[PDB]
This record gives structure tokens, C-alpha cells and sequence, in this order.
């Protein structure tokens, strides 16, 4: 779930793209301490930002994990990426989560939506919000 104070767009860079560690457990805990709980997996992509933005610009498609939504897209191109699982769960102590990493280069797909008006810079008007499949 997001925190307040992000938009879609900033908490979809704080958890897909801004791996503060290229370890998961030290990783993961940013994500955990803004959720206040351990996610139970989650993927960081090795690309940039506006590589991302760019893929929002390629053919709209169904999105695999909601049927009824048309604003996903296809990467193109592969890419590096890290996915994290949760080996040690720590309900009464986030910070004491950890994490398995596996590195992967594979396709994924994005959802992209208008930016937030009031709060994200009008440098994207269009800004990926989900990240719904790896492949
Ligand atoms: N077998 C597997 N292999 C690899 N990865 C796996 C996997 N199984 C699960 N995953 C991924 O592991 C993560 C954990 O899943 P899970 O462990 O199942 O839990 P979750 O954290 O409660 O669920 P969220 O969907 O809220 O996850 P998220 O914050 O990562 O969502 P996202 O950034 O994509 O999206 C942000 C928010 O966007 C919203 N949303 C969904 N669809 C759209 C859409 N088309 N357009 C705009 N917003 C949408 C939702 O509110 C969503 O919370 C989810 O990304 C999942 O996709």
C-alpha cells in the first residue's frame, strides 16, 4: 500500500527502480519501514526512470494480472532485474526481515497513467504507476 506522501509514480520508483543496496534484506528495508510491514516479495528492475517512462509510450495492452485494464505496456527489450522474497518474516521487528535475492534479465510489463496534477513535475505528464508481470 503507498504512504501519503508519495504519488503513484514516486512510490512506483521507490519500490521497482531506487535499489538503495544490491542487497534484498538492506533493500527491502526502506520499502518496509514506509509500509510498516515485511512486504512478502518484490521486484527492483536495473533500468533508469525515464527507460520506464519511455516504455509508457509503447502499444497499450491488457494488463495479464486485470483483464479489464488497457493501460499496460509491453518493455520491448529485456532487462536486469533483482527479485526479493522474504525468508525471515519478523512481525514485531521489521528491520530484523530478510530477504533471498535472485538476479533474472527478463521482460516486464507496466501500467502508466496520467501524472498526480498537483504533485508530480510536469516534466512526465505520463507516469508509470504498477508494476503487473515480469516475463
Ligand atoms: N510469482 C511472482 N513473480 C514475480 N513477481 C510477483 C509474483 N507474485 C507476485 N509478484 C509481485 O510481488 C508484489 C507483491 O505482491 P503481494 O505479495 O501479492 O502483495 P501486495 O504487496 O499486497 O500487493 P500490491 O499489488 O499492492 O503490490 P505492489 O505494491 O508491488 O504493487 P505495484 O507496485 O505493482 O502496483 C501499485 C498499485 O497499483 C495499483 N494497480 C494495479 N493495477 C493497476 C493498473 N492497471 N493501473 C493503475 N494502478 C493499478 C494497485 O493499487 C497496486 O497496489 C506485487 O508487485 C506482485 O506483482
Amino acid at each position: 500500500m503507498k504512504p501519503p506522501q508519495f504519488t503513484w509514480a514516486q512510490w512506483f520508483e521507490t519500490q521497482h527502480i531506487n535499489m538503495t543496496s544490491q542487497q534484498c534484506t538492506n533493500a527491502m528495508q526502506v520499502i518496509n519501514n514506509y509500509q510498516r510491514r515485511c512486504k512478502n516479495q518484490n521486484t527492483f528492475l536495473l533500468t533508469t526512470f525515464a527507460n520506464v517512462v519511455n516504455v509508457c509510450g509503447n502499444p497499450n495492452m491488457t494488463c495479464p494480472s486485470n483483464k479489464t485494464r488497457k493501460n499496460c505496456h509491453h518493455s520491448g527489450s529485456q532487462v536486469p532485474l533483482i527479485h526479493c522474497n522474504l525468508t525471515t518474516p519478523s512481525p514485531q521487528n521489521i528491520s530484523n526481515c530478510r530477504y533471498a535475492q535472485t538476479p533474472a534479465n527478463m521482460f516486464y510489463i507496466v501500467a502508466c497513467d496520467n501524472r498526480d496534477q498537483r504533485r508530480d513535475p510536469p516534466q512526465y505528464p505520463v507516469v508509470p504507476v504498477h508494476l503487473d508481470r515480469i516475463i
